[PDB]
């Protein structure tokens, strides 16, 4: 994989410049895209800027993120050819920054279920998770130092574990979703998916500005409160096997690492998070079911085939059951400046089974709306297993440095 | 004005029929709109559907929120002829239900400051307010019974003031912005216009589906707690004049009126509306700053210019403060159960000075959330006043109700 980082680094010091940085990401790109299909579409004639952060840094977008000189067909036939008329702010902050948006990276139907032919980089066989699935595999397969992409359940956290890249969920609303397909505005949150968590922290601080994220440096002695979110179900060895390897490096690296079980209302949160979301769908994607419903892939068109039934009132209920769940989660935080947890439920699932996997392992966080960071860990059969790093809502910056800091306990 | 409720009923009990209501509407447009130029689109062949509780209802919507079969051009020239993909979920909550979307409103410039050609229906020399100017004028015109707007300072609640019309900005984020225009997304709340608050309660039920907004009636002796808003400064004599009145028609009707003071806390967060506004602005209109600059309109172009330094420090600060805000109104309401305010600075302004007049009044409940409903009480040299009548944040219905009682009162 491209380190974001890296790049900037030498170019920075005129060690590399960034003409050459951007040919070595189209020259990637074209080496595995038939292999890969990561990408709707590749600007090959995408040049670095002249300044700027971000200038010699590729970008891919996903697909459902507005772009004024390239379509945004949504994954979805109803969109083939649709040419939104501005930039979304998202794509305007790397823009801004010096970034060049060399492409737009394949997405599911309207971030769904429904599996793109996007194909995993560690192996041809597999998923390469979703609804973010070019993102992370074209991060995956090197071809790009950095992508957009976005989380309603896990198509974030769980496509970045699967690809083996790091990938960070921002607190929710920290960055807009203007411009972007939505499917669940509760839910709905930006993410970016790069080689390492210090690839990611520069990325956001050149989107935002934010001093937060600037200077990071690896956590010391991190306080990590191991969650296995028992309520989600039972985990598959991978993903255990991949946690236990992170535990273990904390604790040599001089983490203090215990283990906690979630409060009942947090429990509860997890539960109500499809209610949440498919009812809002229902609103969001009026107009595709209304009017193009036989138009709207499969998997999709039966979740919301499904919920229409969903009522205002069991809504509005889901939703109360959601804040009771962030004031608890809150309290968790006191003895802890991190939670740790699975990514995924396993490994990458071989792309015969038709699925880009279950986020019942991500979904919550989603909901609670705390920073989330995807840290790999290992690798079972050939295929990525990584662990999550949640920190307390608002502070991206911590998780990013624990997720920095775990990152380094594994290289030991 | 044309009442949807009255259209209902008679609709419901045969004795009209829904295409008779919408060339009721249709020519009710044609006879005035050559006069208030309400309309950037008015789609003539615009038909009633056959079923839905909304069926025979003629809708204007604001042109910044996007419609598939009518082009959005967001009130400028930079969007001349733009045509969304799809209708925004609240247009499909209108069409659902039966209802007509026969045109597109005037809206002031990506709904800022920049006067519209658009009249006041009560005297063509003066504004009808904004943003959501063309909405508040159609339905002040009869030219139709229900129209949406926007509100991100007061733009739902002063343009109807203005044009005396009654009108609501419901419960922050009941209804989805998506597919509006973006200015602002921690303030930007989708509004109604109409004739009075029943048929404001109508409109809601049939968009929503919540039972709070099913068998409405006018509220009896309710504890109302009037508050002048210093903190923006004194108001024209003749919005004085118009609070006064509401005052004691609403006291002669049997409710329990006292003057009340609002924390320091929720004075702070008026004074940093603007920052939180100003600060999104730039990042939700950032291809049309970068991009486009000089086209942007006038006023808009110069507050955005004026603005370019805001930081995400002073911006996380202004959030934190405006956070406060709303933890410490909610207490008010735990010995009143509605605030009574001024929906204005005085009457509207004359087109002269083109200004859409001043939004210091309104701005806070946009940031606080809390339901608003504007109720018109009389007018001063012809010109409308009318007063605010503002509910704790998702207790709309009994704004609502409240409104209603008040509007009773007023006729005595």
């Amino acid at each position: 994989m491209i380190s974001l980082a890296d790049l900037q680094r030498r170019i920075e010091t005129g060690e590399l410049s960034p003409n050459a940085a951007i040919a070595q990401s189209h020259a990637a790109i074209e080496a595995r895209e038939k292999e890969v299909h990561a990408f709707v579409r590749h600007d090959k004639s995408a040049r670095a800027q002249a300044s700027g952060p971000l200038r010699g840094i590729a970008v891919g977008i996903k697909d459902i993120i507005d772009t004024a000189n390239m379509p945004t067909e949504m994954g979805s036939e109803i969109y083939r050819g649709w040419q939104p008329r501005s930039d979304a702010p998202v794509v305007m902050m790397l823009k801004r920054a010096g970034a060049t948006i060399i492409g737009k990276t394949t997405t599911t139907a309207f971030a769904s279920r429904d599996p793109t032919a996007t194909l995993n980089p560690h192996n041809t066989g597999h998923s390469p998770g979703g609804s973010s699935s070019g993102s992370a595999a074209a991060v995956g397969a090197g071809m790009i130092p950095l992508a957009l992409g976005t989380q309603t359940g896990g198509c974030v956290i769980r496509p970045a574990a699967y690809c083996g890249t790091a990938a960070i969920k921002p607190s929710f609303r920290m960055l807009p979703t203007v411009g972007v397909k939505c499917y669940s505005w509760a839910l709905d949150t930006v993410g970016l998916f790069g080689a390492r968590a210090e690839d990611l922290a520069r990325g956001l601080l050149a989107m935002t500005g934010r001093s937060e994220f600037s200077g990071i440096v690896p956590a010391k002695a991190p306080r990590i409160g191991v969650v296995r979110q028992e309520f989600a179900g039972a985990v598959e060895p991978a993903a255990e096997q991949g946690l236990q390897a992170a535990i273990k490096a904390a604790e040599r690296a001089g983490a203090s690492v215990q283990a906690i079980d979630l409060p009942e209302a947090v429990h509860e949160a997890w539960r109500i998070h499809p209610i949440i979301q498919d009812f809002e769908a229902h609103r969001a994607l009026a107009w595709e079911f209304s009017e193009h419903h036989d138009e709207i892939a499969p998997m999709l068109r039966a979740s919301l085939d499904a919920t229409v039934g969903l009522t205002p009132k069991e809504y509005d209920e889901a939703r109360r059951i959601g804040r009771r769940g962030r004031r608890e989660l809150g309290e968790v935080f006191e003895g802890v400046d991190v939670l740790l947890t699975y990514s995924a439920p396993g490994t990458a699932p071989a792309k015969a089974l038709a699925s880009t996997g279950d986020p019942r392992y991500n979904r919550l966080w989603t909901l609670m709306g705390n920073p989330c960071v995807n840290v790999p860990v290992l690798k079972v059969g050939g295929l990525p297993i990584g662990v999550q790093v949640i920190a307390r809502f608002g502070n991206d910056a911590h998780a990013l440095a624990t997720a920095w800091f775990l990152e380094d306990a594994l290289a030991k």
